């Protein structure tokens, strides 16, 4: 089969932060090659219609003139690694649209008889390309650790993400979660639904002013989903129930122009096993939902809190978790761990409970330990302007290690449901 060589993913999201992006396309080999092993790759524009139909997506084709393969797309065989690869360059173009995902479907062609291609799936990989050159204010560089922040939107305006910058002006928090919409039972439909409390609903209704300004500066905004004290839950949907709920989550992220989801399996009660949308609570059911959610929004982030039964099964329908868990964050005091072919670049190395105090600090020591451990993420939960003294104290020193620039003292904060930047601390 064919995949992206750097990530080893068959579906790879590419964020352009500069004028070019370089990678390889890699064909895996089933036998040690010989002098005759050969293959080429090409862009397969016709396959995009098939892909979009299968995923209920609408991606446009990235301009083919902006994509270049080395060596006319002929793959260089590496006999020692059972693979063959070609360099591919993606150039940023003109006349592209901000905030639109484009597709580069790549196909194997002209392969030698020693290569067996099982199906059309193994014959293709896909790059999902986003131009992020202008939504650059959270982008702190190649290979740095990234931040993941939950807001308790019952109480705190997520525009407070903008209170957190390094001295070099970059935004600290790459990803923020609106915590949380709920899963609840819909009796009229006999199935689960997304249920948004009035605070969540107000944010979505007002996404233009209270959420999209974060996305304009490059922050990914995710909808949090959380159990909510009835028979439905994120780790207890049947295969069919998970397919249906995943489509609803994807519809929210499309309707409100968000960047994905966090799943937190807490507070559900026991399921009604006679209901066909439900099943025994388990990590396999949770993994099924994550997989189906990714199939429904392959260019958006599927992330989990490692608690309850939400995380741990590493394959669904033969597909490894690297393809459908983008980020896993752990409980306060723990580091997350990868499953399947994930690496610790998908995992949090610290989780900080900013409202109650546990989980430690993003100190210089801790930052270096996390880098040394290969972690990709640091997580924080429930910051608020009233506690900025404590929150920012727990961020002292780490930024110099992670980025060469410490977190700056806050000077602005936002009040709930109010777009006005107030002066910190004078305005409270
Ligand atoms: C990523 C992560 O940290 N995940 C979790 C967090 O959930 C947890 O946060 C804390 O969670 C507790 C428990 O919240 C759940 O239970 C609440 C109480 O439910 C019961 O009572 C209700 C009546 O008061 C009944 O209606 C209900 O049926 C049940 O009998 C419940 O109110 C809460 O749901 C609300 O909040 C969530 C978002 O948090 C929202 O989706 C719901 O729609 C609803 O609005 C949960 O079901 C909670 O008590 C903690 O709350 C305190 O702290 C927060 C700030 O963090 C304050 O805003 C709040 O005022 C309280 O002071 C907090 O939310 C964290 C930390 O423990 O850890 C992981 O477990
Ligand atoms: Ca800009
Ligand atoms: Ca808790």
């Amino acid at each position: 089969y064919l995949r992206d060589g750097k990530s080893n993913l068959v579906s790879k999201v590419v964020e352009l932060h500069g004028e070019t992006y370089a990678t390889t396309v890699k064909m895996g080999l089933s036998k040690t090659p010989n002098t005759a092993t050969s293959a080429k790759v090409k862009i397969d524009a016709a396959y995009l219609e098939t892909y979009n139909k299968a995923h209920n997506t609408d991606f446009a084709l990235y301009p083919q003139d902006l994509v270049t393969f080395a060596n006319e797309g002929i793959l260089t065989v590496n006999a020692n690694t059972k693979s063959a690869e070609v360099e591919m360059t993606i150039r940023a173009g003109e006349g592209l649209q901000e905030d639109k995902t484009y597709a580069i479907p790549v196909a194997i062609s002209d392969q030698s008889s020693d290569i067996t291609i099982k199906d059309e799936d193994a014959k293709h990989c896909i790059y999902l390309v986003k131009d992020m050159r202008n939504a650059g204010d959270a982008y702190k560089g190649e290979g740095v650790m990234q931040g993941y922040l939950f807001f308790e939107v019952n109480d705190v305006n997520p525009l407070n993400t903008l209170s957190f910058q390094l001295e070099n002006g970059k935004l600290l928090w790459d990803v923020v979660v609106l915590f949380a919409a709920n899963i609840n039972y819909d009796a009229e439909a006999g199935r689960p639904r997304v249920q948004c409390n009035p605070n969540v609903q107000y944010l979505l209704d007002n996404n233009e002013t209270l959420l999209q300004p974060l996305r304009r500066r490059g922050v990914k905004v995710l909808l949090g989903l959380l159990g909510n004290h009835d028979i439905t839950g994120l780790a207890q949907l049947s295969e069919q129930g998970a397919k249906d709920f995943a489509r609803e989550v994807a519809q929210y992220c499309k309707a409100y122009n968000l960047d994905g989801v966090n799943y937190d399996d807490e507070y559900s009660n026991s399921p009604d096993l006679s209901n066909p949308s439900l099943t025994n609570p388990s990590t396999a059911a949770a993994a099924r939902l994550c997989y189906e959610t990714k199939q429904a929004m392959p260019d958006k982030l599927v992330t989990v809190f490692d608690w309850g039964q939400m995380y741990g099964v590493a394959t669904v329908d033969g597909v490894d978790a690297k393809e459908w868990i983008d980020i896993v964050v752990a409980n306060y005091g723990s580091a997350a761990y990868p499953i399947g072919q994930m690496t610790k670049k998908q995992c949090s190395g610290i989780s900080m409970e900013f409202n109650l105090g546990g989980g430690g600090s993003l100190s210089a020591s801790k930052a270096q330990s996390m880098i040394d451990g290969g972690y990709g993420w640091f997580m924080g939960f429930a910051p608020s302007p009233a506690k900025y003294g404590s929150v920012f104290s727990r961020l002292q020193g780490g930024g110099e290690v992670l980025y060469g620039s410490n977190v700056a003292a806050p000077t602005i904060f936002y009040k709930k449901n109010d777009p006005t930047p107030y002066k910190y601390p004078d305005d409270l």
